């Protein structure tokens, strides 16, 4: 059955709630991202109206064959009126698409749903500025102070720097990006850019890349990966058997994978700097994991919530253990403590 957490009070609404089949009492459904833990349900079949940004619902026509009648995208920063109560969605800086939900409740209540969030101080100029918030329903992935990592921009130019560095070194370096979800696109990209390669990948990854709205798309990605030097597979191949057995696949144009995983942290990240990460290496294969968040840091997260000073703060992420739960409860109060809201 679903979770209060997912449930929005004194509305029709649900939000990322399409696992528990028909809700009892929702009149609309809201999908914060095109994420599989949060679009869990959905199809062809479904048959209510889903509420979303304009990339998501690009992706549920395409690749869940939802059906266009059912799918309503909205602008972002932009007051709409769903069922009677005005919502704004608000860029959430998670993968392409990803979205926050204000709702403006008919008796003067005002709620934020973060959905996947990276909070940035960027936030603090949206219309999220214009006027004060009683609730906060909060993404907490990364609710705890030894989750420190890096910018985005760091770590892309470690990638960079270091892609750019053996290729020029050896130009039959192949280097392979993994991926499993949308989301981190700029790590690849941002690769085939220094090298002036395309990115290769199945037409399957084509199709969803496409869906995306990114400008001068068909200019960065391709389906021939007998012309690109840059190749995607899927985050379970990325290991030193799958890679071994991809170089085969590739027929002697290659001599050496040089192989990035962009996972969100590790505790590598407790003791080491960016600049200072090496690769696991066997024979010509090497492997980096970077740390690429699309998640708040623990700093990130206190930031966002001392400056939103909401009356109360409803997590949505570790929620299923009472010890997490009471961790994340104790922060809270710090935060509001030190903060004197
Ligand atoms: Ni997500």
């Amino acid at each position: 059955t679903c979770p209060f957490y997912k449930k929005i009070p004194g509305t029709g609404f649900t939000v990322d709630a399409f696992q528990y089949g028909v809700v009892e009492g929702c009149t609309a459904y809201f999908l914060t991202h095109f994420h599989s833990d949060h679009y869990a349900g959905l199809s062809k079949h479904f048959t209510f109206p889903v509420y979303c940004s304009e990339i998501t619902g690009n992706l549920l026509k395409n690749k869940l064959h939802v059906q266009e009648q059912y799918i309503h995208p909205l602008p972002l920063d932009t007051e709409c009126i769903v069922n009677g109560v005005k919502v704004v969605l608000l860029d959430a800086n998670h993968c392409p698409g990803a979205v926050m939900i204000l709702f403006y409740l008919p008796n003067g209540t005002v709620i934020l749903h973060t959905g996947d969030f990276r909070a940035d101080p960027s936030m603090e100029r949206s219309l999220l500025a214009d006027q004060k918030v009683h609730m906060l329903y909060l993404d907490t992935t990364y609710c705890s102070p030894e989750y420190t990592f890096p910018s985005q921009q760091e770590v892309i130019r470690f990638a960079i720097n270091t892609a750019f560095e053996a290729v020029t070194l050896n130009p039959h370096a192949l280097v392979v990006c993994g991926t499993y979800s949308i989301g981190k696109e700029k790590v690849f990209l941002a690769i085939a850019d220094v090298l002036g390669s395309k990115v290769g990948m199945s037409q399957e990854k084509y199709k969803t890349l496409q869906c995306l709205n990114i400008p001068e798309i068909n200019s960065l990605i391709t389906t021939d990966m007998c012309s690109s030097l840059v190749h995607l597979l899927p985050m379970m191949q990325i290991n030193f058997k799958g890679l071994q057995s991809h170089l085969k696949k590739c027929g002697g144009k290659y001599n050496q994978i040089l192989a990035f995983r962009p996972t969100g942290w590790t505790h590598s990240n407790k003791f080491t700097r960016i600049a200072d990460v090496i690769p696991q290496t066997k024979g010509n294969i090497s492997i980096y994991g970077i740390p690429y968040s699309e998640h708040s840091s623990y700093l990130e997260m206190k930031r966002f919530v001392q400056w939103l000073k909401p009356q109360k703060i409803i997590p949505t992420v570790n929620v299923g253990t009472w010890k997490s739960r009471s961790t994340m409860e104790k922060y809270f109060r710090e935060w509001k403590l030190e903060a004197g809201y």
